[PDB]
């Protein structure tokens, strides 16, 4: 009581893979965790310029950010100071697929990530290595507990360039490093953004919002 | 002029699970505007249900859903023509459902007609055994596409012993008339069976649905 | 065991809905079980003209119709005079989804069908609805065990007019009225063609040809 | 001259991770292009021993080891010196997934492989991180052409320990890194078997055989 201060900070290198394409990213942040709020820079070391959407990686860059009411487990910060990992599939509508994994530890007042992210069977003229997207709608992410961890569902879409959207599903699995206690089936309500950005991306402000709730009455 | 503030409903259902069909009554009535409704339905025939009751309630309308000012409701502008949807219904272990409502309006009454198809249910799972309690309440998210409105929901049943056993909803609405196409959004609900007998012959079923925008 | 001839005959109605719009079809027709084909005539008696490509329908027009080899176990045959039945999902690359159900009776030296078939969330300008269809490719099934009835999947495409292919995957299970000794997995080849029919396809004539083997050695 | 010998050598290794945990194989291996057959030890260099069913990694462990009619085009043979890249999603019935890449070029007599292998959401439960999968079963992939490159996909199934199978739905993509000539939709038998292996997996001899054809008839 409590090793989670109402202010923490962020560091974390992303090595990845896209269509067999290398690449790797750093980035620092600072964030909320009781408000739910984080935001951070992110910048692109290896395998620049990256010649796919960007949005794709951007749920990759943790749910101790989740502003959480009394009267809902809070699983995510519950597990420090040693902290939990996380594993994902990101599943899109024409075929494409990523899966990534965060291994996330804590060094005192700042969450480290160590992060593998991997995609395949984009198709070339696809939204996504055309760079026709423009953000994540906001969303919301369905939790419930199966073989004593934690799974998170949520239905995801990005706005096109020229109208409409894109789907994804995305299915994790969220696993404390010790024993900690299981929360009910809830909802966690999500809005990532990018503030800014350079050309190529090679830059990156990136915010996200999100708040745990238990639904309709 | 033709979507009053208290409105009835009448349905019937025909479908089949696992080769096996029925068929089921009901009658109902909501508050468009506050987006509640309830109806009390009744197995007419294939009685009785040797599956979780639980599969057809989803489709026992989105004219029942409180929508805000800032959102287009494209469910109260198809009256008096009405219109119709087509869902899918995936299942984590295989089992699969789709159905189909058409529904029209008479007078201050909905009508609907409901086709109800399932297949590949394992007879050892939930739906089979039924060991389901309850769906959680949801939140859908609804966008255009090729000028029709789709919404995908991720669903999940409680199941008797604990856990939950989860379903992929893909919906399609179309409006049987021109109408406005709303922004991207979302539908939180809550399903529930607020009564019903043994062998759910006889069902009182409640549904309450608010529309929404995420987070600002 | 012997309720079979070298050559049987069929009869079948078909009842369905694609993308609500009802419809129902008669059929006959006459088949070698022991060879793996058959052929047969198709009448639409409701809905016509069909607005949606007939191909979706023709795999629901029995795998009594399979050459089996010595070798392998043939659920199939072995179920009659009390026969067996099928269910069936066919998820198409697009999002279109059809279930299709078949009773199958025994009646001397005819088979009698009692299908369901049903589809929705075929897109408006896709190659469903838009009737742009040539055939389906010629398939593998593989067959196995599971819950002590027999499963079947399938890797599905129809060429489309104007090149290319449409992906469907079929996951059948079949369930025998009476108990019969259980197959080792297993193939079935398959090639099903619509040999004639009139502009509107009211009128069809549809064969198929079907074998069992076991894969390389 | 043509760079296909009838007997032709391999050198691989593969990085990946499942579940998260990282991991690194290296093999060596000969094979006969022309009958389609081919054989290689494999030994792990990192990560070992292997916590996971070691049957999930051996596909990822090249379709030039096809015997092809001459009726069919030969995607594989055709993109040689240069060669060809592949990528390829494996998706099992109880949520696992993989998504692997294969750069495959050409030295000599010797065709070199970088793999990079990821898994994730494979249950603690499951018979992947248990360890109770026997063999796959043989395989029929369908292969068809699109968007100018080819695909390929198949209904895989592993045998279970103590009955039954699990399944996995491959969907491959296939790109030669020049132009050659596409190939009509056709299909490919497999048959893939870890002929012996040490305790924990640290060494594996692995056999595939793959046949070409045309289906029925
Ligand atoms: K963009
Ligand atoms: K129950
Ligand atoms: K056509
Ligand atoms: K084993």
């Amino acid at each position: 009581m409590s090793v989670i201060k109402p202010d923490m900070k962020i560091k974390l290198r992303m090595e990845g893979a896209v269509n067999g394409h290398p690449f790797a990213i750093e980035g620092v942040g600072l964030g909320k965790p009781f408000e739910g709020k984080q935001s951070m820079d992110l910048k692109v070391k290896e395998g620049g310029p990256l010649p796919f959407a960007y949005d794709i990686l951007t749920t990759a860059f943790n749910r101790v950010f989740t502003k959480y009411p009394e009267n809902i487990v809070d699983y995510f910060k519950q597990s420090f100071p040693e902290g939990y990992s996380w594993e994902r599939s990101m599943s899109y509508e024409d075929g494409g697929i990523c899966i990534a994994t965060n291994d996330i530890t804590l060094d005192g007042d700042c969450y480290i990530y160590e992060i593998r992210f991997d995609g395949v069977n984009f198709p070339a003229n696809g939204p996504v290595m055309q760079k026709r997207t423009v953000k994540w709608e906001p969303s919301t992410e369905k939790l419930y507990v199966r073989d004593g961890v934690l799974k998170g569902d949520v239905n995801m879409a990005l706005s096109l360039e020229g109208g409409g959207h894109y789907r994804c599903d995305f299915k994790t699995t969220y696993k404390a490093k010790k024993v900690v206690q299981l929360p009910d089936y809830h909802f966690v309500d999500h809005h990532i953004e990018i503030k800014s950005h350079d050309k190529d991306y090679s830059n990156v402000n990136l915010h996200e919002h999100a708040e745990a709730h238990s639904g309709l009455p």
